[PDB]
């Protein structure tokens, strides 16, 4: 096959020649015979994957955030692993390993020389120039960074910058002539083994390299002495204090095979095979991560244990982290332009419908709330992650596919209520909705008892009343997981399309988008999947008490949700009984909490304080709600908020995903999801490491 060989990209001759010390020992041992490719600059290979002639490549992350913009398009396939055995650390650090004697501290890296591994590399630019950034007093509205990081350092050696426009910034560089301060190890001072070396002699001062690079060049312990570091708090510690002198935690280096078509699992297959065979501490007249004396870290960083496998939904922007997605962004983002996005929020509006209502409020705020518009909501809770959306209002199930993803509860869409009418709506706590299974009184041969083989209807796919409680109740008696079987043919807007689950949807009006977790899916939502039984598509349509109530008896608009008589529909109860849409009080499969908004616990605290504002202008008591604009109203379709909800209650405390849902109910999602594995839950509990 024109694909049964991995073309690795080599940037040297000795990394290209380790690659041949490697091409021999492999297919002999048995595996996709490795092709080794000739190249140079860091991108002449991030590009040669993007052009299809060089099929793999191992990078630092400050550079993998780069090989993953939209010009090229490469996802990292294998995270590189660090440390020693009882402790293999899959991420890394970024300190400033200085010589016992230079008395400056980090707040004093002003004017002195320097020593970066590289330009673009995390530990030595994505990490440390925003750590210092404040006195750079670099102007963007005039000059650039690599420009006012020249005014700061009287003399430094960051490789890859232009030797022509940044002289001061290619001065303490020891490379061969045209190879001087160039984007490769051709600059003897390029890397933790070029920037460390940048100081061990005295030429270059602070050396911004990881935590253990001193270690590698300086074997002797009576040698790790002459280097009091520099910490965040303006101090100094030994090369073994790497830990408290960190500046931040960054994922390690990764490997970059194209977004789609770079043969991602041949690339890894060579590595089923590398980590073991020539693993660290096994077969050696060729280690996998090592170049001979006088060359450092060719192919894979010297001394590193190896590679990891990254779960395809996690690519470029995604692996570097959010704590570090604050490094790579910060700088290319002006100083007045970084607050433009901190006194701002972004409403992940799922669709072209949930998106247009946003854009009436993107400016009805005066532009304080903008959009992050995906078309799933498993795509969108992911976007809450990537420094791309503050939050959004998810409904239970989704607070659990965004509860293993790190999202912890802010405000709750406490709708309007009567009990405890007493308080204030914010200060009035969650008196939720009672999940239900309504049918037509026409359906006399149906009571929960008789449900197997009849048709179904389920709001969206994971959620409460339209799934969790239903498919998580149709499993507690039953025994068997496979939810699609209990019911004849159903409409499940969000799951396997060609199944008996979407085997009953409608999509838009043209017929398209049959079965979709975005409202265009006609039979999607509490009101969409209430149409499901309300247009005889199904025998049942799992709902919220209030959906049989607010789309009949003269309440919608709607030519469907109008002529209906609510008292035409019975509420399938739990003891093989049946009560009107009325008696949904003793009857409901189960009571549940309203839908709260979800953003990362660093983005929590502000989306509280903006929404604790817009639920109060265009809030139901909004000065600007029935007249200027009502942030909750939306013609019986419900775009973003419960057409029902009154306010956005205060939840109090800091209730994790778990403690928000109810606990009993939480032990229900986990045990249910033991049956269908979502990919957003795959690479979300991979982001903690
Ligand atoms: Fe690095
Ligand atoms: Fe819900």
């Amino acid at each position: 096959a024109p694909r049964k060989n991995v073309r690795w990209c080599a940037i040297s001759l000795p990394e290209w020649s380790k690659c041949y010390q490697w091409q021999r020992r492999m297919r002999k041992l048995g595996a996709p015979s490795i092709t080794c490719v000739r190249r140079t600059s860091v991108l002449e290979c991030i590009r040669a994957i993007a052009g299809k002639n060089a099929d793999a490549v191992t990078l630092d992350d400050g550079m993998v955030f780069e090989a993953g913009r939209d010009p090229y398009k490469l996802r990292p396939v294998a995270a590189e692993i660090y440390g020693t055995e009882k402790s293999p650390q899959t991420h890394y650090y970024a300190v400033a390993v200085v010589k016992k004697g230079s008395n400056f501290k980090l707040d004093q890296l002003q004017g002195q020389k320097s020593c970066h591994m590289g330009l673009g590399r995390s530990a030595g630019w994505n990490i440390p120039v925003g750590i210092l950034r404040p006195p750079l007093s670099w102007t963007e509205s005039a000059e650039p960074l690599q420009g006012a990081v020249a005014r700061f350092f009287s003399a430094s050696c960051v490789p890859c910058v232009d030797g022509k426009a940044y002289p001061n910034l290619c001065q303490l560089c020891k490379g061969v002539g045209e190879n001087k301060c160039a984007c490769s190890s051709q600059e003897p001072y390029f890397g933790y083994s070029g920037a460390f070396k940048c100081l061990q002699d005295g030429a270059g001062d602070v050396a911004f390299v990881k935590e253990t690079t001193v270690f590698e060049n300086l074997p002797e312990k009576a040698d790790r002495d002459q280097y009091e570091l520099l910490c965040l708090n303006n101090t100094r510690a030994p090369v073994d204090a790497f830990k408290e002198c960190h500046l931040a935690q960054v994922p390690s280096h990764a490997v970059v095979a194209r977004s789609v078509d770079g043969k991602e699992n041949l690339i890894w297959e060579l590595l089923r095979k590398a980590q073991e065979k020539f693993g660290k501490n096994k077969s050696q007249r060729f280690q996998l991560f090592g170049s001979p004396e006088g060359r450092r870290d060719l192919l894979f960083k010297d001394s590193a244990l190896g590679f990891l496998r990254i779960p395809s939904k996690v690519d470029s922007a995604l692996y570097l982290g959010s704590r570090y997605l604050t490094a790579l962004k910060n700088l290319r983002e002006t100083a007045e332009e970084v607050k433009a996005r901190c006194t701002r929020v972004v409403w992940c509006a799922v669709g072209p419908e949930e998106q247009s209502k946003c854009q009436q409020w993107s400016e009805q705020s005066g532009q304080n709330v903008t959009c992050a518009t995906a078309s799933t909501t498993d795509d969108c809770i992911a976007l809450v992650l990537k420094g791309e959306a503050d939050a959004l209002s998810l409904d239970g199930g989704y607070i659990y596919t965004a509860g293993k993803c790190g999202l912890v509860p802010v405000m709750a869409e406490n709708r309007k209520s009567s009990k405890h009418s007493s308080l204030d709506c914010v200060l009035r706590p969650t008196e939720g909705y009672l999940a239900v299974a309504v049918v037509k009184k026409a359906n006399e041969g149906l009571t929960w008892n008789s449900l197997k083989g009849k048709k179904s209807c389920h709001t969206a796919v994971d959620r409460t009343a339209g799934w969790n409680i239903p498919m998580g109740l149709i499993a507690n008696q039953t025994g068997s997981c496979a939810f699609d079987e209990f019911f004849s043919q159903s409409c499940a807007p969000g799951a396997d399309p060609k199944s008996s689950l979407c085997a009953l949807c409608a999509g838009d009006d043209q017929g398209l988008d049959k079965c979709v977790p975005n409202s265009k899916e006609k039979y999607y939502g509490y009101t969409g999947a209430f149409r499901c039984l309300a247009e005889d598509v199904g025998d049942v349509a799992f709902v919220k008490n209030d959906t049989v109530w607010e789309n009949t008896n003269g309440e919608s608009s709607a030519d469907w949700a109008k002529n209906l008589n609510r008292e035409d529909f019975r509420l399938l109860c739990l003891d093989g009984t049946t009560k009107p849409v009325t008696e949904a009080q003793s009857c409901y499969l189960a009571v549940a909490p309203n839908h709260a908004v979800v953003s990362r616990s660093d983005r929590a605290a502000h989306v509280e304080q903006v929404l604790l504002h817009q639920q109060a202008l265009f809030g139901k008591n909004g000065k600007n709600c029935p007249d200027k604009f009502c942030l909750f109203k939306s013609e019986t379709k419900n775009l973003l908020f419960n057409d029902n909800t009154e306010c956005l209650a205060k939840l109090g405390g800091r209730p994790t995903y778990e403690k928000y849902l109810g606990t009993e109910y939480v032990t229900a999602i986990a045990n249910l999801k033991k049956c269908s594995t979502s990919p957003l839950l795959e690479a979300c509990a991979f982001l903690t490491r």
